């Protein structure tokens, strides 16, 4: 049917542009059994396969799906439960979500590409003066950070077990060494990309470790720019964003509809090159810009149903940010903020001359300007008077470079935030709550979602590694929702009916980030020197969020409140296995 | 006044021998001016400075620590080993401890070289080959706080740690791998510490390279059932409990004087062994290469002649270093072959039959069990095979040089029984219960448990936090000694919440997970009994039987010393301090 046509990339003074390599090669590895069907808008056809694959994969937890079953009638009238009834998605489905949302074509052409530019330039300076060069990661920084529990596509379904196996067999050294050449050669193997919907778009095993060794280090800058909550914890992002209204006093939180499909290769070029003057030797900015030009310009494969054919549909793109690979989170962070920086001082009438002033207070944290990024997610901290030139004026940049804010209108002035509790940063918002002496901002969310991930999960043995994902949520709830009422009463309830000596952080390796915690011996005062440092201790010093804010988002106390309180005794009891190591009542520690 | 080693060095088939290297790089490095005057026995001199520099140092007793248990030292000093540097005397030391000639002539060592090889055998199919050890893998082990030697203390480096980030290293260790490998060796002097037991260190580019070859040796130690390497001292009493179930009679014979005592033939075994246990043939060379500036050695010591002070240089062969990071690792290996050809020779077991024994010894099968840990060793043998090795295997440990300490040169060994009178890793270790089950916890005099944790002035907040550290070990290892935990629980209670415990005083200590401020019952539990236990109240003691001998006795001055804890804690505190509630609530008043 439709067939693609689309604008020529603009070319960025200063800018190596990122030209396509030959991916003859990989294409080969996919044997499409046919010829295009050309139904895609943005996205070119190159041929279809029959019934090659489908996408299976998720059941409640039995520990704790038991401990929230009295509650399923409040969560599901007043709250967000419930809403992850999917099952496995049928091929149709997956065609018609990857056609309306990432069959879009990005706005590779404004004229705002010179104005980013030397953004990303101060941006690469003060980084080189405080940090250093990007070196890269060594093969024990990697293995911290690879998801053991991953595919490793179809491309490597046929050379055997099936990641952190192939991380043991050590069949990956020479994987990631053969695809330096062939990359920098331009005749790139296993660089098509696979997907998948639960749309993630994941590649193969190995060259995943060659973006995790080339950029891989970028997670050290955001580590230390007070712009950035790289390597924190939920437990640490209220009291950030209570130092930066502080200051300031505006807030403004807009969040970018579908932000992977709507970066620009433009983007992608200035990012490339940001990260070539970032690079450690002459041999890595070749690295970096002979990887960009795979990240630019990709190829995918997609599934479709048709009303009776399978198939496996391969196609091309530009420009668009790739949903599944390591490092990405760190390029969105930086892309986001460099491109919010840029619109607000030419909203804010800050002449060229004070930029890079600007850049070093941000990164900083000083100044009637303060920042907050990590990934597509963004807090504008800003002067009353300087928040509402920039809610009348910053919009229009952001539309020329094809970023588009959800639920508002293309030219809407932005909502100045006043409540330090209304703002949304990372899926939370952040109530104050008394430790001791002290006050802290902890994340709070709709108690629905919270419950509702701690349920539903793939496994390995079914139970025993069922029960232990059950606890490792345990700890979880304890340590970044112990303020919320029902948060910790269940979490309490969880490792109540939950075995003692368990493999818990050698299980969920991949997803578990700051793992230290995870342990048996895990006490209030462990929690303590998370939140206070240590400034404080007991169950008693441990506090709550305000009884007049236990509403809403979080569960009211009301007669089924009570109920489901009453009852989780037996059930943590109806749960536990004859004779096993079991803590004593967790639930002891809550007053009741 | 002679010097006449001539010992003539032994030949052994089948080896590679441990040529001396080309020593006049390094002694330009040590600018001396002076003659030889020649008073070493066993060591060459070639010749001395003049008072370039002397030695001094700071042991102090801890505030903290000092004056919990100063309500103890009546006691402690009259019925415990509680209360136990000049150039001129470090010299005087080093001339009756070290100044010794090793028994470099015996015909053992074709015996010796099979036991080497087949236990490097059996290691290579369950182990693999020894990698060398990468620079991330080399600093998880280096101990930041070291000099780095008087070769380079003019260069203005004031400690190993800060320079170790520096990376300038790589290009000092490469450098001087060229010299190492092909003679002409630089910076291959070592240097001598007083310990009050002459340390005897090499430089910090030595140090790295030794690392980078010979720290693999670690992996090997952990898959053996023969050694405790890795493994703290609340697992080291299950471990000889096991053994005495299995075999019922012991043998642990110490050796005086190990490192002193160690011939270059057995360094030879040593470094062949390593080269066949090498990952590549350029792996074999640096093992080698290594081997040559470790047998044969150069050393400078200090000396008070006629009121001067001396740098004086000299020359040995065959002896073992004390400041290595591979020392232990080899100590440990040599000492097992040493011992295990003994045993061999004793029990009559044929040499068709060896590579069995290596193998189920390794493994942990059979009425034959040893563990070992540097000079350290517990022989765990069947009744009647422990009664002929009593009367028959020190003849092959005294051909080899090496004499049993406080023991008649040919004296039939002690055969032991009860398994709480085993010394290992000068430890005794007792049966304690933790709920239902029983383990052995490491016991030993307090008076010498709770004077190091004194290291016995002035105060610093790292002198604080030296005694929290103190006070988190003797809680983990000594909590079954009554007075060992009520002092870790005064401590803890006189130490402030927050400080840098895992930070500082990180370079000795060795598995520090569990130094944090968050530490309970269970932590303690997940260690001892992999956490099927759980609570203070199941944190068990030793018998009150034996409270007694090595523990203190609890008579008027014990509890005398109790009441008065109370108020010593509060005396140590700061004020608008963190302090972790009364962790003494957790013991019953």
């Amino acid at each position: 049917r439709v067939e693609p046509q689309w604008t020529e990339e603009a070319r960025i003074e200063g800018c190596k542009p990122l030209t396509p390599l030959n991916m003859t090669r990989s294409v080969k590895e996919m044997k499409m059994d046919r010829a295009p069907l050309g139904i895609t808008r943005f996205f070119k056809e190159v041929g279809y396969r029959v019934a090659v694959k489908k996408g299976s994969e998720t059941r409640k937890n039995r520990f704790v799906g038991a401990l929230i079953e009295p509650l399923k009638r409040v969560l599901e009238r007043s709250h967000v439960f419930g809403a992850w009834q999917l099952t496995s998605t049928t091929p149709r489905a997956v065609f018609n979500i990857f056609r309306s949302k990432v069959d879009k074509a990005p706005r590779e052409l404004h004229d705002h590409y010179p104005g980013l530019k030397r953004f990303y330039e101060i941006l690469a300076d003060l980084w080189l003066k405080r940090v250093g060069r990007l070196r890269r990661l060594s093969e024990e920084e990697m293995a911290a950070a690879i998801n053991r529990r991953g595919t490793m596509g179809y491309q490597m379904e046929n050379r055997g077990y099936t990641l952190g196996s192939y991380w043991d067999s050590g069949e990956w050294r020479q994987d990631v060494n053969t695809f330096k050449q062939s990359l920098l050669a331009g005749t790139p193997t296993h660089a098509v990309y696979n997907t998948t919907a639960k749309i993630i778009q994941y590649l193969p095993a190995d060259a995943r470790l060659y973006e995790l060794r080339v950029l891989g280090g970028l997670h050290k800058f955001l580590e230390a720019s007070d712009w950035s909550v790289a390597g924190q914890g939920l437990y640490k992002y209220g009291d950030r964003v209570k130092k930066a209204m502080n200051a300031t006093g505006a807030a403004i939180a807009e969040d970018i509809a579908g932000w992977d499909t709507k970066v620009s290769k433009g983007l992608l070029t200035l990012e490339a090159h940001m990260f070539c003057r970032l690079a450690e030797d002459a041999e890595m900015e070749k690295e970096i810009h002979s990887l960009y030009r795979l990240y630019a310009n990709p190829y995918m494969v997609v599934q479709r149903e048709i009303e009776g054919e399978v198939h496996d549909v391969l196609l091309r793109g530009r420009g668009q940010v790739s949903s599944g690979r390591q490092p990405t989170y760190a390029a969105n962070t930086i892309t986001n903020f460099v491109t919010t920086v840029y619109g607000m001082a030419r909203a804010l009438d800050i002449p060229e001359a004070d930029w890079p002033e600007l850049v070093r207070s941000l990164t900083d944290g000083s100044g009637d300007r303060r920042l907050l990024v990590s990934g597509d997610d963004k807090v504008l901290f800003l002067r009353g008077d300087e928040a509402r030139t920039y809610s009348k004026k910053a919009f229009r940049y952001g539309n020329d470079m094809g970023l588009v804010r959800k639920d508002m209108g293309l030219e809407q002035e932005s909502e100045i935030i006043t409540d330090v509790r209304e703002i949304s940063f990372c899926s939370h918002q952040y109530w104050p709550v008394k430790y001791g002496d002290e006050v802290h901002y902890m994340p709070v969310r709709d108690v629905g979602e919270i419950m509702a991930k701690a349920s539903m999960s793939g496994v390995y043995r079914d139970d025993t590694t069922q029960e232990a994902w059950a606890r490792v949520q345990g700890f979880n709830m304890l340590v970044n929702y112990h303020h919320i009422p029902e948060c910790r009463m269940l979490a309490l309830a969880i490792l109540s009916a939950t075995r003692v000596g368990l493999n818990l952080k050698g299980i969920a390796k991949g997803w578990m980030m700051d793992t230290e915690w995870l342990r048996d011996d895990l006490g209030p005062d462990t929690i303590h020197a998370l939140v206070t440092d240590g400034r404080t201790q007991g169950w008693s010093q441990l506090g709550y969020v305000d009884y007049s804010s236990r509403k809403g988002l979080l569960l009211t106390p009301d007669k089924q409140y009570k109920h489901w309180r009453r009852g989780l005794k037996d059930t943590i009891n109806s749960l536990r296995v004859e004779g096993g190591n079991y803590k004593d009542w967790m639930n002891k520690m809550a007053v009741f």
